[PDB]
């Protein structure tokens, strides 16, 4: 008699995307006379987005409209039946590979071992990437904190120097930022009696570069003080303002941790000497600030061996970890320690082999917090950012996230939250996702119960909206665009050059992959043997590569 199913799609409510679903849905009944009906439910309505595997695996759900590779954790095949990076790349191709070489019956094999019925793939769009800040080449990727969707896409990524996250497209915004931070904040954590920190953060360099910089320090108090547990302090340390050569600096900071002597308002003192590739030199400053609303301000004054050849940026950090913000159930390790104070020791490595010794010491004196340091750094080479005089402050931290193409991520905000696209170069539109195929997957006793005739039907179903997604959602990105240039978005197109870099890390990654099970092999090995009769792969890229 009649048949109705729950099927749940990858698709937010009050996307383009979910409206094409509900349309499908209607096509579904009309197809069938009324005999099978499907409810459709937006993402999230009946199980999170990435726990729709296990619900219809189980039942909970009769059948879902996910994003394939989703799975690829659990089902190496998976990688493999949607795009993955500079692999085939049209619609056509997928189709070809789909219906005519073997895919469809690989993927279907592969799903009946998990009790799933893979109805077929869905054409859905190629993929954008929306940056808060402009990465301009290849290596502009590196310390990027990235959102994908795991696999091979976010292995390719990884390789290129970007932290990955995988987050549900309804939910990257809230969430990347705070993580991107978290990044660039330092580190604190209790070891060996000492409280000890890490930080992991880029200087901003004039070509808008990034050369990154490991700060490791061990603070010691001069008395026996609780240790904290492990937690976090964001801390933005900005130059007020500077004479014209940096011989007389004032810098300011707000610093928070998060997971009677020291008075509301206190006043510093510190004195530096140190060398920079063998540059002798002195610094005398005086700094005032709100210790417990952790706002600080300082003057400095280059007395001797100025003006200084080299960045200023390598001397900022060096110049007050009482004037951090931290919450009642945080024990302050900074705070606790005076009257008598507390000592650092740090070494910051870059990457370009120079490197900085740091010894501080922190005390109290008359009501006035006194602070010595004594620096030495070496190895930076003479033609280098950091004796050129290249360098901009330090990063706050860098988000960028794939997730749809333009006119969904529209419909979910990203333009709102960051101001540039980047794509492929026109020749390569799209470097990791050129074909980003969703899927219909029925729960195996469900689809079982249908009688056959039902069964051609909805197959039939799935291929023609299959194209009518493809072709509602292609039309939807050509509304989008002009949207985004009203929005200040720009898009920024990457270069050839930047996508042979990319293509030398993605096909080693492709064997690798691969070569996980059965059904990974013998689809991956089918699409080679395609790539290879269209000359999508050359014989040579292949070198020293075999399944
Ligand atoms: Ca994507």
């Amino acid at each position: 008699r009649r048949y109705k199913w729950r099927i749940q799609t990858a698709w937010d409510a009050g996307t383009v995307g979910y409206s094409l679903f509900q349309k499908f849905t209607e096509r579904v009944k009309e197809l069938t006379d009324g005999q099978l009906e499907v409810q459709p439910l937006p993402a999230g309505a009946v199980v999170g987005t990435f726990d729709m595997f296990d619900a219809v695996k189980t039942g909970v759900l009769d059948g879902m409209n996910p994003f394939t590779l989703y799975w690829a954790e659990r089902m190496p095949v998976t990688a493999f039946l949607s795009s993955y990076a500079l692999g085939l790349d049209r619609p056509d191709q997928w189709e070809t590979w789909f219906y005519s070489l073997g895919g469809l019956d690989n993927a279907r094999r592969a799903f009946a071992e998990q009790g799933l019925f893979y109805v077929g793939p869905v054409q859905h769009d190629l993929n954008t990437i929306h940056s808060k800040k402009p990465i301009r080449r290849f290596e502009d990727f590196k310390g990027v904190k990235l959102r994908v969707p795991g696999g091979m896409i976010a292995e390719v990524f990884a390789a290129a120097g970007a932290s990955t996250v995988l987050l549900p497209g309804g939910e990257v915004y809230p969430a990347l930022e705070r993580g991107a931070v978290t990044a660039v904040s330092e580190r604190m954590y209790p070891e060996d009696g000492a409280l000890k920190s890490e930080i992991k953060k880029g200087l901003r360099l004039k070509d808008g570069g990034h050369y990154a910089a490991v700060v490791k320090t061990t603070y010691k108090a001069k008395k026996p003080v609780q240790l904290p547990g492990a937690y976090v302090v964001d801390i933005q340390l900005d130059i007020v303002s500077h004479n014209e050569d940096y011989t007389i600096v004032e810098q300011c900071e707000r610093a928070e941790g998060r997971h009677a002597i020291v008075k509301e308002f206190m006043r510093f003192k510190v004195h530096m000497e140190g060398s920079v590739n063998g540059h002798e030199f002195e610094i005398e400053g005086e700094g005032e600030g709100r210790p417990y609303e952790a706002f600080q301000t300082a003057k400095l004054k280059v007395t001797k061996g100025g003006p200084l050849p080299f960045a200023w940026d390598i001397l900022s950090p060096q110049f007050s970890k009482a004037y951090i913000k931290h919450p009642a159930d945080i024990p302050d390790y900074f705070k606790l320690s005076f009257p008598e104070g507390f000592r650092w020791e740090r070494v910051m490595y870059f990457e370009d082999g120079g490197i900085i010794h740091v010894d501080q010491d922190s005390s109290l004196q008359d009501g006035v917090f006194i602070y010595k340091v004594k620096l030495r750094g070496t190895n930076f080479p003479p033609d280098g950012p950091v004796m050129q005089k290249k360098t901009m402050g330090w990063e706050r931290g860098r988000s960028a996230a794939d997730f749809v193409g333009p006119a969904v991520n529209y419909n979910l905000g990203f333009h709102q939250e960051a101001k540039y696209i980047i794509m492929g170069p026109p020749e390569t539109p799209a470097i990791h996702q050129p074909v980003d195929l969703m899927d219909f997957t029925i729960n195996l006793n469900r689809w079982r119960s249908l009688p056959k005739p039902l069964q051609e039907r909805f197959i039939a179903a799935v291929h023609e909206y299959s194209w009518i997604h493809y072709a509602g959602i292609q039309k939807a990105n050509l509304e989008a665009w002009p949207k985004y240039r009203q929005a200040g978005v720009e898009v920024i197109r990457l270069g050839n050059e930047d996508v042979r870099k990319f293509r030398r890390l993605a096909i080693p990654i492709w064997f690798k992959w691969a070569k996980m099970d059965k059904y990974s092999r013998e689809a991956f090995a089918s699409q080679l043997e395609y790539m290879r009769g269209i000359g999508h792969v050359t014989d040579e890229e292949l070198k020293g590569l075999s399944l």
